[PDB]
């Protein structure tokens, strides 16, 4: 019915089949605080929570649901109740399910579960500290709390449905997805709508068509984001063609990426290079730990960043391991390279989007399923991505009023 185990006995990155009425245990479902009233959450996998709710929370000035760029849309009134927000949990469940059966989801979720947060919170030079906006507060179901790191947040969307994005916490001093640490990544999303782009596919009077994108798609767009984001490597939102900000051509892949040039992109390597080496160097002179050994938190950190330890203990970046995960997190992780992965029909250049908004329901099988998409094998959705196409597979998308 909804297909979570299409191979074996259990689901292979997401820990359980919750459901949103489950009760909080204090271990994978619980309520919890962001650095508000608690909000029922889900811990899909080690570092990794889903909060089913609008995100009201993350952004002061953004606290209500009205309305006050291309598309938008507004519904007050959408993941109000326990059934879309238990619907919301298995679209996300299932849209991790389908990104981790790929060989290249399984790299990038690996990658993001062990980019930990670097603890770069002490105002004192010699001493590891924890950064408290990369936790949140686990009630427990006696309504005692502990602090959990964590390294990923997927919530629902703020008042524009669409506006999909992957945000984190400031620090006062310190730009975390800019100077190698890292910080805990809160991905807005939504499962249950989509956006549309033209095609022209190839008998010869069809124009072009009107094709949907596929979540899958969307959600990995985002993970990407937040993997160059977990190891302080974004560009900075400043650097731009203009609109299409550079992070999000490099994101995108494939030939928009190819309009970063050369230079600029080896100017960032050795930025972010000199960056980890600094890393290195403040693990080197830590002399104590606050909130585990020291030992223990600096070799967590030797593993992030694949640093080199001689037998002082001393650490160094290795220059072919950096060029290795930077190219890992920044050339291999795109949102082309999922699209030539999943098989599916996306659009050639980031810009190239219609302004047309569907809503969706992934979590039938019937609908949706981890290897096909909307695309299903053995029927007339297989065919020249008909399960995409908005006229044939009309009855898995309703189109809105923008
Ligand atoms: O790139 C984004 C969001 C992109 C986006 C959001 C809404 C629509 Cl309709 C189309 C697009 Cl390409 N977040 O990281
Ligand atoms: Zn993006």
């Amino acid at each position: 019915s909804s297909g979570l185990v299409p191979r074996g006995s259990h689901m292979q990155f997401v820990n359980k089949q919750f459901n949103y009425k489950d009760p909080v245990n204090g271990v994978d479902i619980a309520y919890i605080k962001i650095p508000m009233q608690p909000v029922k959450a889900f811990k899909i996998h080690n570092k990794i929570w889903v909060i089913p709710e609008r995100d009201t929370f993350t952004n002061p000035e953004e606290g209500d649901l009205n309305p006050p760029v291309p598309v938008s849309y507004y519904d007050s009134t959408y993941l109000s109740t326990d059934n879309e927000k238990d619907n919301y949990l298995k679209g996300v469940t299932k849209l991790f399910e389908r990104i981790y059966s790929t060989d290249l989801g399984r790299m990038l979720l690996t990658s993001i579960v062990r980019g930990i947060p670097f603890w770069g919170g002490s105002t004192i030079d010699t001493e590891l500290k924890v950064i408290d906006t990369n936790c949140i507060n686990v009630i427990q179901p006696d309504g005692s709390y502990r602090s959990e790191e964590l390294n990923l947040v997927i919530i629902g969307p703020s008042a524009d449905i669409i506006q999909f994005e992957c945000k984190s916490f400031g620090h006062e001093v310190l730009n975390l997805t800019r100077n190698g640490y890292g910080s805990t990544q809160y991905i807005r999303f939504s499962p249950d709508f989509t956006f549309g782009f033209e095609e022209s596919l190839e008998n010869p009077l069809l124009g072009a068509g009107k094709f949907a994108t596929d979540p899958a798609v969307t959600l990995a767009h985002e993970l990407i984001h937040a993997g160059h984001r977990l190891y302080g490597i974004a560009i900075n939102p400043n650097r731009v063609f203009k609109e299409v900000s550079f992070e999000e051509l490099r994101t995108f892949g494939g030939h928009d990426a190819k309009f970063i040039d050369s230079l600029q992109e080896n100017e960032f390597r050795l930025y972010y290079y000199n960056k980890f080496k600094d890393i290195a160097s403040t693990l080197n002179k830590a002399k104590s730990i606050v909130g585990a050994s020291l030992q223990y938190m600096k070799n967590v950190f030797k593993e992030k960043y694949l640093l080199s330890e001689d037998t002082s203990g001393k650490f160094s970046v290795d220059k072919l391991k950096f060029d290795k995960l930077y190219k890992m997190l920044t050339e291999i992780y795109t949102e082309d390279n999922f699209v030539k992965f999943f098989k599916v029909l996306n659009r050639k250049t980031y810009l190239n989007f219609d302004k047309a908004v569907f809503k969706i329901n992934i979590v039938p099988k019937v609908n949706y399923t981890i290897y096909d998409g909307f695309n299903l094998r053995n029927t007339n959705l297989a065919a020249n991505f008909n399960g995409q196409n908005t006229e044939i597979n009309n009855m898995n998308f309703t189109k809105l009023k923008n």
